[PDB]
This record gives structure tokens, sequence and C-alpha cells, in this order.
């Protein structure tokens, strides 16, 4: 399993503009288009992103293109962020995927506010960190996904995704 397989399980794939768990306009593999309530704003962002007139719909091809860019951006944002890079560099390969997944979903900024959990992950206190991550808006709003990420940080294995 790899970061792409993992995110593709968590995000799904949709070829038509759709709304987030949050109500935001999205497309592809979890590519947020806008937080604005107009489909028209969304459509415009869409066309800007793909470089063609899409009229609200993209090919698989395009979805994966966006996905490649978004993963690249998440990794780069982790590296650019002092607090994030620190924990990243301290972690093993599988747990690094769990951090990337959080950043993709929540943005650099959001994850950086998980101060206490980041600290615990750094110290390799897996069980404690898993308990702290669960005390969040994140966990309460998307419990099944948060819990797969969390098991990933807890165990260092891909078992949570084996099922799936």
């Amino acid at each position: 399993m790899n970061i792409f397989e993992m995110l593709r399980i968590d995000e799904g794939l949709r070829l038509k503009i759709y709304k987030d768990t949050e109500g935001y306009y999205t497309i592809g593999i979890g590519h947020l288009l806008t937080k604005s309530p107009s489909l028209n704003a969304a459509k415009s962002e869409l066309d800007k992103a793909i470089g063609r007139n899409c009229n609200g719909v993209i090919t698989k091809d395009e979805a994966e293109k966006l996905f490649n860019q978004d993963v690249d951006a998440a990794v780069r944002g982790i590296l650019r962020n002092a607090k994030l890079k620190r924990v990243y560099d301290s972690l093993d390969a599988v747990r690094r995927c769990a951090l990337i997944n959080m950043v993709f979903q929540m943005g650099e900024t959001g994850v950086a506010g998980f101060t206490n959990s980041l600290r615990m992950l750094q110290q390799k206190r897996w069980d404690e960190a898993a308990v702290n991550l669960a005390k969040s808006r994140w966990y309460n709003q998307t419990p099944n996904r948060a819990k797969r990420v969390i098991t990933t940080f807890r165990t260092g294995t891909w078992d949570a995704y084996k099922n799936l």
C-alpha cells in the first residue's frame, strides 16, 4: 500500500462536481475547488484548474492529474513547515503516510495546530498520541476516516486499510 492507494480509499473518486462532508464544492479525488456557495464559482475554479471548459465534469485522467499535484503539494508543505518537518523526519515510512493524509485533508495549517499530538508522535508515544488525536473536531466529524489514520499512527502498519 502507498500514500496514493491510501488517499484514494479515504477520498473516493468522483468525476462530477460534488460537495465535501463539509458542504464544499469538490471534484476528483478530494480536490477542493472552493469554499464558496456558488456552483458557478466552483465551475470557474474547475476550468482554471484543468485548462479547458469542463462544464462541471472531468475525465479520470484529469482527476489523477489533480491528485498527483495535490499529493506533491501536501509533501512539500510538510517540508516547508518547521514544526511539521520535524515530526515527519522523525517518523517511519508508514506513519509518514498518516501525516501526509492529515495534511491533504486539513491543510498544513490545520495540522500544525495539533500541537500536543505532534509532540507525542515525535516522542514515539503512540498510544497517547492516538488518544489525543481523537479529541478533535476532525475525529467527531469524520470518525471512520480519522480512525483509520489514527490506527495507522498507533500501529505503524497498514492494517486499517486492509479491510478496505
